[PDB]
Order: structure tokens, then C-alpha cells, then sequence
């Protein structure tokens, strides 16, 4: 029939008597006020645009909670879509236009036109990041509030712009909220809409300068990454859509030329074959694009000395290690939301703490992939210089580089690691000359065994996927690197003692190996406190 969490226009008590009406209705034995929008296929907001706006409302509520209005699908009495709903956000006072009045109580206009310091007290960075995460184009004052956001009819700008009139880059993650590569039309930092109108836009521009605002931005990005439990989000979306198919053919009701625009511009997403498949599978496959994109930017971020606006940003491997409270807060916020807005929901669509832990374990592991690729690449490069000085034919081995951190085809972290296909003890022993042992001949054989074992241990631990990622796997990884360091660190740097730049090059590889063999210990990281980690570095 019609979805479980869908309503019917006949079930709505209008409080008045786009086409926005004020509405109330009954839910779980209590009334819930809301705002009603009616489908207008001939004035934008078609069926599949309205159908995407309700999925966005759910996606956002998973990591924002009550700060993102939940939307519903409303049908007529004959099971035909007619509009969408948007349950009122408790404590929504919206933002002012420069043409509207300026309240005379300073405590009431700090809610309508907020001061940059009051935005940090009310955690508005979490909201602005969510809009940027899903490429929102309508970040104009009335769609934003000091306690949440409500309007989603202009989300997924890269795929939805055609019914009105993804590339999240590291450069935007650095100087956020001053987005510039990702170009919205309305944004709080903008002074003039279309810059790449708020009465005081500079109040939002300063959030990129304040360091406390950047910590809230990181805590927001980590919430988006860790709350993502797809196994439930698929179940919860079917509560709002059921077996509804994608059905992009409904664009014919608006104009057949638009359907032709979509099947020609996006052939891999909305075609004859996908048009009959569930709308859930379509937008989930569409959401994972944004997730993998935000995952590449944040989890692999390696730091910055100065944003374009004043604050230095740490590498996420250091931010997670130095501040273990980030994860401890997401776990507390999850249990809170489990007994808050999910109290009446079933156990099978609640935050699973165990799954949330493995997710953080992944983000922990993958957040270190760069500094372990770097050590393996530095360890590779030094094995070549030794193979040049010891081999008869001055053999230099080629290194297949791994995919860059911003390549849009990158999903898991193990693809960041380069490989040396011919680096094997069985393949290098015959290449050595019995005429060039300055102790460099014994160093090559050692540094080959070292780099092989190193890469082998990284592989076994980085190929474990999230569903098979045991906290013991991180112990195995750490217990071997510490065994690797203790077995080769002395013998190798004793065999390079007589060299100059060649020895110092292995000093940095060993020093880094020791440091990040301990910083990466996950079981030990979960027992730390922000203050314990602030005094352990001095
Ligand atoms: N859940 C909600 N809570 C509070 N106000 C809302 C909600 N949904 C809509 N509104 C009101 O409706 C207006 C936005 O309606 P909508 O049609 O969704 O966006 P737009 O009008 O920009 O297309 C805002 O001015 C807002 O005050
Ligand atoms: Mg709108």
C-alpha cells in the first residue's frame, strides 16, 4: 500500500482555514505541529525532487538529531503522492533579512541576527557543515536557525539543480565555513548572494578564524562519519518510503524534456533499468558518494600550518590521538539520542554501540594510513639506494604508487599504499654482487626483510573490512610493528653506521615507526583522557 511512516492529506487538521500551509496531526498518541508543502510539478518541486527532500531530512537527523526537521510523505486518499511534510523544529526562530526589523531587546535579535560568539555557544558549526556535506544551495536566512535547519528542497545541488531553474575538497574543509571551491548561491559568509542577503555576514566569516569553532567543525565531521550505520538507515528509510521505486519517469508529468535531460546527463543513475528499482537503493547509493567524499577529505587530512583565515589545523591522526573525548562524546550523544527521539522506535533501528565502536576503529585505522604509507614509501626508497650500491647491474626497482587521497574512485584506505612488485628476498638475492660489502650488503638484506614484513603487517590489518575488524586486529598490528622495530632497528642502523645520509635516512624511518606504533594502539587509546594526553606530550 503506502509507507509505514507516511501520512494522508485526509489525516491533517489545517490550522489556517511554495504552497506552504500550517498543519497539525496525530502521532503516537500526541499532536505534532508541522508545515505542509504541496507538489507543484509545473512549478519546480516535482515528485522525485520532493521525494529526495524527505530522504535528506532523515540522513541529516541521523547525525544531527532534533536539529534537523524530519519530513514525511503525504498521500491522497487513493495512494497518490501529493506533497511533503516538515515537523516543526522546537525552538525555531530563523534568521533575519537585512530588510526586516531589528528587535529592540538585544537578547532577541541575538537569535534572529546572531553575534559570532553566540554562534559558538549554540553550536551552529554543526548545522552549516551538514548543509555543505550534502551540497545545499539555499543557505539563505529563513532556512537556517540557531537551533536547527528545516528547508531541504535544494539539496544535492549537483543532481537536483535541473528542477529549479559532488566535489567537497580539502581546500573547503580547511577554511570552513568560507567555502569557495564548493560554490553555493546563498551562504552566511557571503556578503552578496552569488558571491562565488544576511545583515551581518561577517559574523559567520569569523568562524573560520576562531580555533574553538574549528574543533566544533571536526566534532561535526566525526559525527557524520561515525553515526553512519547503513544497516539501520536502510531500514529507517523504508519506514518513510516503503517499496517506492525511483520512478524518475514522473518527470514527464512536469515536462518530458526534463526526463530526457536526466537520462542523458546522468546515464549511470537514472535510466530505464534503475527507474523500476527501489528509491531507497538509489539515494543510498547517492549518499555513499558524499560519505566516501567526506571520508577522503577528513579522515586522511594531514594538517595545515595556517588556514587562509588564521587557524592551524592538526592532522586527524593527531586530533583523534590528542583528544580521545571526540569518540567518547559521540558515544554518549548516541545513547542519548537512543533514549530521546528513538525511544519509541524499535531496537533494530537504534544506534548499535558495538557497530559504532567498529566504525571508530575503522576511522582510527584509516586516519593513520597516510603516515604508514609514508613510512613504507620512505622505507621502499631507501631499499633502492641500497640495491644500487650493492647490485651488479645497479638495479633500481620501480614503485607502483597508490591512489591519491582525493581520487574520486578511492573507497578504502589500503588503496593509498604503493607497492614494489619485485621486492622479495627470493628476487633480490641473485641480484647482489659478492664484491661490494661495506656492511651495505648485509644492510640491504636486512632492510629487505624489514620492509617486506612491514608491508605485510600493514596489509593484513588494513585489508580487514569494517565487518571483520576486531580490536584484537589492532593489537596484532601493534604487537608486530613493535616486534619488527626491536628485531631490525639496531642491526640495520649498525650496518649503516659508517654511511652518512644513508644512515640518517633510516633514522627517520625507525623514529617514525616507533612513534606511530604506539600512537596507533587502539586499546590503549580508549583508556586515555584529554588531560592525560596533554601531559603525556610534555
Ligand atoms: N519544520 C519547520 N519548522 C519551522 N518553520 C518551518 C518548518 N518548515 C518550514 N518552515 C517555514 O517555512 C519557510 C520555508 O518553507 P519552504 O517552502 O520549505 O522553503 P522555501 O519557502 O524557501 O521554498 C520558512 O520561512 C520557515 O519559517
Ligand atoms: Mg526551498
Amino acid at each position: 500500500g503506502l509507507p509505514k511512516k507516511a501520512l494522508k492529506e485526509s489525516q491533517l487538521q489545517f490550522l489556517t482555514a511554495h504552497q506552504t500551509y500550517k498543519v497539525s496531526f496525530i502521532e503516537n498518541g500526541v499532536i505534532k505541529n508541522a508545515f505542509y508543502k504541496k507538489l507543484d510539478p509545473k512549478n519546480h518541486y516535482p515528485e522525485l525532487l520532493a521525494k529526495i527532500s524527505v530522504a535528506v531530512s532523515l540522513f541529516k537527523r541521523i547525525f544531527q538529531g532534533r536539529r534537523s526537521a524530519e519530513e514525511r510523505l503525504v498521500f491522497d486518499d487513493e495512494e497518490r503522492l501529493v506533497g511533503t511534510l516538515s515537523i516543526s523544529v522546537d525552538g525555531f526562530k530563523g534568521f533575519n533579512f537585512h530588510k526586516e526589523s531589528v528587535p529592540q531587546e538585544s537578547s532577541a535579535k541575538e537569535q534572529v541576527i546572531p553575534s559570532t560568539r553566540t554562534l559558538i555557544e549554540k553550536s551552529f558549526m554543526e548545522i552549516l557543515l551538514g548543509r555543505w556535506f550534502l551540497d545545499d544551495d539555499d543557505g539563505h536566512p529563513h532556512n537556517l536557525s540557531l537551533a536547527g535547519d528545516i528547508d531541504f528542497d535544494m539539496f544535492f545541488y549537483w543532481f537536483t539543480i535541473y528542477m529549479k531553474e559532488v566535489n567537497l575538497t580539502v581546500r573547503d574543509w580547511e577554511g570552513f565555513p568560507n567555502v569557495k571551491d564548493s560554490k553555493p548561491f546563498h551562504w552566511p559568509t557571503y556578503k552578496n548572494p552569488g558571491q562565488e542577503t544576511y545583515p551581518d555576514p561577517g559574523q559567520f566569516e569569523q568562524l573560520a578564524h576562531e580555533p574553538v569553532a574549528q574543533e566544533q567543525k571536526f566534532a561535526a565531521a566525526l559525527k557524520i562519519l561515525l553515526t553512519y550505520q547503513p544497516e539501520m538507515i536502510r531500514k529507517r528509510l523504508t519506514e518513510l518510503f516503503g517499496e517506492m521505486t525511483l520512478n524518475y519517469t514522473s518527470l514527464d508529468e512536469t515536462d518530458v524534456a526534463l526526463r530526457n535531460q536526466y537520462e542523458k546527463t546522468f546515464p549511470h543513475l537514472c535510466n530505464e533499468n534503475t527507474n523500476i528499482k527501489p528509491f531507497v537503493d538509489f539515494i543510498m547509493n547517492l549518499y555513499q558518494m558524499h560519505y566516501d567524499n567526506l571520508y577522503r577529505v577528513v579522515v586522511f587530512y594531514m594538517g595545515c600550518e595556517n588556514n587562509g583565515y588564521g587557524v592551524p589545523l592538526p592532522a586527524t591522526n593527531s586530533a583523534l590521538y590528542h583528544k580521545p573525548s571526540f569518540y567518547k562524546d559521540i558515544v554518549e550523544w548516541a545513547r542519548t539520542q537512543n533514549i530521546t527521539i528513538f525511544s519509541k522506535d524499535d531496537s533494530s533501528i537504534k544506534f548499535d554501540e558495538d557497530e559504532l565502536r567498529r566504525r571508530y576503529h575503522q576511522v582510527w585505522r584509516d586516519a593513520y594510513a597516510p603516515t604508514f604509507r609514508d613510512l613504507l614509501h620512505d622505507s621502499y626508497s631507501l631499499t633502492n639506494k641500497l640495491l644500487q650500491q650493492v647490485s651488479t647491474f645497479h638495479v633500481v626497482l620501480d614503485e607502483v604508487e597508490g591512489k591519491k587521497p582525493t581520487d574520486d574512485t578511492l573507497t578504502n584506505a589500503w588503496e593509498l599504499f604503493g607497492t614494489m612488485p619485485e621486492l622479495s628476498l627470493e628476487k633480490i638475492t641473485p641480484l647482489i654482487s659478492v664484491d661490494k660489502d661495506s656492511k651495505l650488503r648485509t644492510a640491504l638484506i636486512l632492510l629487505v626483510e624489514f620492509t617486506t614484513q612491514f608491508h605485510a603487517v600493514a596489509k593484513t590489518y588494513y585489508q580487514k573490512d569494517r565487518k571483520d575488524l576486531t580490536e584484537e586486529d589492532n593489537l596484532e598490528f601493534s604487537e608486530q610493528l613493535v616486534q619488527l622495530y626491536t628485531n631490525y632497528n639496531l642491526k640495520i642502523r649498525q650496518s649503516l653506521a659508517h654511511t652518512s645520509t644513508l644512515a640518517g635516512e633510516f633514522n627517520r624511518i625507525a623514529v617514525g615507526l616507533k612513534q606511530y606504533t604506539e600512537r596507533a594502539n587502539f586499546q590503549l587509546h580508549l583508556t586515555t583522557t584529554d588531560e592525560q594526553m596533554k601531559e603525556a606530550t610534555v
